[PDB]
């Protein structure tokens, strides 16, 4: 009945000992990569930033800077991404992503599609603190369309709070979607902006079985995953996220290791973003959606100290 991770505060936690056995770990000419993974995945968020403080008091140096030369490669990635304070991760991210014409939407999409009011407006004040503009006007200067839009009314965070349902509203708001849908969501876009945007989670779930009723297929059908562009693929992304973020953080890790290559930006931003929060109820609906587990895939598909590392994240094996 609640939502739960992969990584929990090590308990007994020493931080001076844990900064020890890092720094043994890295001085001299060699490394012990498995002493740092091992350590770094079994301890918390907080546990790492506590770590890293009194790994400069004992010794002068600066633990991140240590692991960025010792390291190498996506193993260096993936430490360095659980290095990062879980307030700064988002933030961080979409500003990553907003690079001009190379912007990364799907990363913007998948952040904003999937955090929750109280996650964005933490993210709205942190993103401005560290980068000295508002989010929003990083966002319109490098989105175009009804896309822009979107992500607009999304980062307001002003969602219908759950309440009484009413299944008026619910008939006319599926039936307002399924207008738009047979007009290939290209009319009349700021109304099924505000409902996708603005209405309740419960209300909307509603209105996706009435929607089902209504027209014999699921709102998803009308878009296609692939061929589809980026206020099509938010779309998706906000139906999958009002109906079990979990299951559309799983699918996004899937379509990461699917087919030929490996997104490994993704795989490691959903992983570490995820291991404190759900990561363990996006595990269950991996298994349940794809016939396999997100250990397998990632045991098939990695290697080395960046597939250790990310094998602890995952926890545990599912069937
Ligand atoms: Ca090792
Ligand atoms: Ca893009
Ligand atoms: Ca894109
Ligand atoms: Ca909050
Ligand atoms: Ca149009
Ligand atoms: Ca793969
Ligand atoms: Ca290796
Ligand atoms: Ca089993």
């Amino acid at each position: 009945q609640v939502l739960r991770g992969t990584v929990t505060d090590f308990p007994g936690f020493d931080e001076r000992a844990d900064a020890e056995t890092l720094r043994k770990a890295m001085k001299g000419l060699g490394t012990d990569e498995e002493s740092i993974l091992t350590l770094l995945t079994s301890r918390s968020n907080a546990q790492r930033q506590e770590i890293s403080a009194a790994f400069k008091t004992l010794f002068g140096r600066d633990l991140l800077d240590d692991l960025k030369s010792e390291l190498t490669g996506k193993f260096e990635k993936l430490i360095v991404a659980l290095m990062k304070p879980s307030r700064l991760y988002d933030a961080y991210e979409l500003k990553h992503a907003l690079k001009g014409a190379g912007t990364n939407e799907k990363v913007l999409t998948e952040i904003i599609a999937s955090r929750t009011p109280e996650e964005l407006r933490a993210i709205k004040q942190v993103y401005e603190e560290e980068y000295g503009s508002s989010l929003e006007d990083d966002v319109v200067g490098d989105t175009s369309g009804y896309y822009q839009r979107m992500l607009v009314v999304l980062l307001q965070a002003n969602r219908d709070p759950d309440a009484g349902i009413d299944e008026a509203q619910v008939e006319q708001d599926a039936q307002a979607l399924f207008q738009a849908g047979e007009l290939k969501w290209g009319t009349d876009e700021e109304k099924f902006i505000t409902i996708f945007g603005t209405r309740s989670v419960s209300h909307l779930r509603k209105v996706f079985d009435k929607y089902m009723t209504i027209s014999g297929f699921q709102i998803e059908e009308t878009i296609d995953r692939e061929t589809s562009g980026n206020l099509e693929q938010l779309l998706l992304a906000v139906v999958k996220s009002i109906r079990s973020i979990p299951a559309y953080l799983a699918e996004t890790l899937y379509y990461a290791m699917k087919g030929a290559g490996t997104d490994d930006h993704t795989l490691i931003r959903v992983m570490v973003s995820r291991s404190e929060i759900d990561l363990f109820n996006i595990r269950k609906e991996f298994r349940k959606n794809f016939a396999t587990s997100l250990y397998s895939m990632i045991k098939g598909d990695t290697s080395g100290d960046y597939k250790k590392a990310l094998l602890l994240l995952c926890g545990e094996d599912d069937c």
